[PDB]
């Protein structure tokens, strides 16, 4: 059979995901779609506009039968752990067969080759890439540079290493890496990426960016908000809004990042996972000397650092997530496959997951620790706990941010069940 | 000569303050007076309306001679080592003589023969208390009672300890105890409190509470604000408040607390100073099923437990205070004075104290590591770079509750300088 798996974020979801979703199913005409969905905050280093739960609920109404929480750990970190956690994922359901993401280069062979490098590692390119590193760049920079000379050196087009540049080959590279790396049969597939880029900020019509659209909800322009989204998608988002759960902006945590940064000291970020170069030290300072998490952003960002690295270590440094933990989970993988919802349809493939999959499968949070000790299958039981309670922990400060207080009571993972869609 | 000391808060300075100051300056006629204040966090665990350098101004132009800062670690805590802080950091001055303070007893013999049962320790005393704690009530009821039943074995009046159900009075005895702890010669007086109660918290002309007048400043009224403070105390206060470094209440701090709250886990309140009898657990839960402050305060207290004391116990645990260092602080006591303010006739009486004192004394922040360093004086040096930095940490974190942003740059220990009064 054909299952299409795919990686997925939508804050919010546009006509040009739902174009997405729709090209990619008609590409591959699969019998299932499963979609491994980021929680409820993103890579970029920004919170979901609107929860999880919410988001999981439009994606099943847009035509995906599974939704899959990709674990906090790997949602919030750059396209390295991302793509390998949700490759992980998406091979621990056992029934995915294809995957397709969005591409700007629209050439599968090339992101395959350089995939292809960037696994095996060839000693050539690690004496380049050395070299580049010791000159003093950073690590995207030093990679681009150091494929640009193999390719240049195996005689091909060191100029196509360009393509490279854009966001969604990078995701894409990642992904076949990430598999390469764990040995999943997966086949992946590209289609081109139609709309504004991920980094434009401007609106025009649709497909806006999401960035666009989340910048055309601060504003209050409902209009142009409501023709950038799908008739399901606009009314759910203005269901969470009306009952006080939404919009969700990275200006109102700001804040609360800023005075807890204020609290901590030197050593605090030394611990944390994805700090070097004396990162430890700016934040430190940085976070003293601005008065905003705008200007502290802008502070500790130089021409070396771009915003969606520092968005990244804040929420690294206001979770505690420690380099060991990161490395284990970095290594290991996911330890387990959460399930935010399914249709009718997405209980027959469910149900042959619950065969197939090669990590243990929740649905009843409440349960989760009876099913951490039942489980047949081998998997390391203190990574699972820490990274489930840095799922829980993570939904929880997300759901302070909620504009009514009164939505702000509870755990919203264990009171909140997996949501079903009836046919 | 005779120097008179004085422990002191002023949240903010009132009319009452005023009759206070010039009542006790009238009944020792010292040549001096030194005021140890609690910094930008109080003993009710409510943040000061004002920044300390306000009210330490203010403490100067009120006839207060020479302003020390009282080490957050023994203002933000219960009579007892505020009590001990207070009166190890007059005592350590050197020059201080006279303290008075305000009572509603106003019998010192009484509270003299309280605090000197709660020093000496009869073991009478202390099998009643074993046995009422063993009973179940908490400290300060199982202590009420054994002092009754002490009181009516030796045949004194039982119905007099009623009179230290008063803040004063335990404040006072507090003191006594604490002094004839670190064998002070420092001479308590006494004068009878009048005006409104501090845990009185409606408005009745002058004067008012403390808690009255904040929240008259909440409602906006500020006619009766200015008709229950003095001509430069509210000149100072609209000052601080126009100039956008104030008002700030406990409520602004809140929602900050609850979710700094819920990113902790049970065993980091185990941790933390001042916990007991499962006040981790109810403090683990409340966080996560509360959706405010206030609620939070409703639920985490019972019958057993007072507003104050779980307000201590928040800041104790937002700023990540430990039971290990806060008991080596009520051991060897402070180890600085801190000098927040003086006058030109304050000069004289610390240069003074740059001679008599018994601990380091500290003007110049940027300069306190160069102190520690070149001092002859043997203090325990890590217990003072923690308390300093504690210090250091409260007022930045203080900072941030500015109303306007561009106050709540830079640490405000080094950048501002002691206040200094010209005559």
């Amino acid at each position: 059979m054909k299952v299409l798996g795919v990686v997925v974020e939508y804050n919010p979801f546009h006509n040009g995901h739902l174009y997405h979703l729709t090209s990619a199913r008609e590409l591959v005409k699969p019998d299932y779609t499963i979609a491994v969905m980021s929680g409820n905050f993103c890579q970029r280093g920004e919170p979901a506009v609107i929860d999880k739960f919410a988001r999981a609920e439009i994606a099943l109404r847009m035509g995906v039968d599974v939704v899959l929480e990709l674990p906090v750990v790997f949602a919030t970190q750059d396209a390295g752990g991302f793509a390998f956690g949700a490759v992980c994922v998406l091979d621990a359901t056992g029934v995915v067969t294809d995957v397709v993401f969005g591409s700007e280069s629209n050439d599968i062979e090339f992101l395959q080759r350089v995939a292809r490098i960037l696994y095996e590692q060839p000693d050539e390119y690690q004496k380049f890439l050395h070299e580049e590193l010791k000159k003093g760049y950073s690590f995207p920079n030093a990679r681009k540079y150091a494929l640009m000379r193999y390719f240049s050196m195996k005689g091909w087009n060191e100029e196509e290493v360009l393509k490279l540049e854009k966001s969604n080959d990078i995701l894409g590279v990642e992904y076949i890496h990430s598999a390469l790396k764990i040995g999943s049969n997966i086949r992946f597939h590209t289609i081109k990426r139609v709309g504004a880029e991920e980094k434009d900020t401007s609106f025009r019509g649709r497909f806006s960016s999401a960035t666009a659209i989340r910048n055309l909800m601060r504003e209050k322009r409902w209009e142009e908000v409501r023709d950038s989204l799908p008739e399901d998608s606009f009314e759910i988002l203005m269901r969470e809004i009306n009952e006080g759960r939404g919009p969700v902006f990275l200006e109102n945590m700001g804040d609360f990042l800023l005075s807890f940064f204020r609290l901590k000291n030197m050593d605090f970020f030394e611990k944390i996972h994805g700090f070097s170069e004396g990162l430890e030290k700016r934040f430190h300072v940085c976070a003293r000397q601005t008065g905003s998490y705008r200007d502290f952003l802008e502070c500790v960002k130089a021409k070396r650092f771009t915003f969606s690295r520092i968005r990244r270590l804040a929420l690294f440094s206001v979770f505690e997530v420690n380099k060991e933990f990161v490395e284990k989970s970095n290594t290991k993988g996911p330890q387990y496959i959460r399930i935010l919802g399914f249709t009718e349809k997405g209980r027959e493939i469910l149900s042959l997951m619950r065969k197939k999959a090669k990590l243990p499968i929740v649905t009843n949070m409440s349960l989760y620790r009876k099913v951490l000790e039942k489980t047949d299958l081998p998997v390391d039981k203190q990574l699972f706990l820490e990274q489930i309670d840095l799922d829980v922990k993570a939904t929880n400060f997300y759901s302070m941010f909620f504009p009514s207080v009164e939505q702000r009571c509870g755990e919203r993972d264990f009171s909140i069940h997996p949501i079903f869609l009836r046919t």
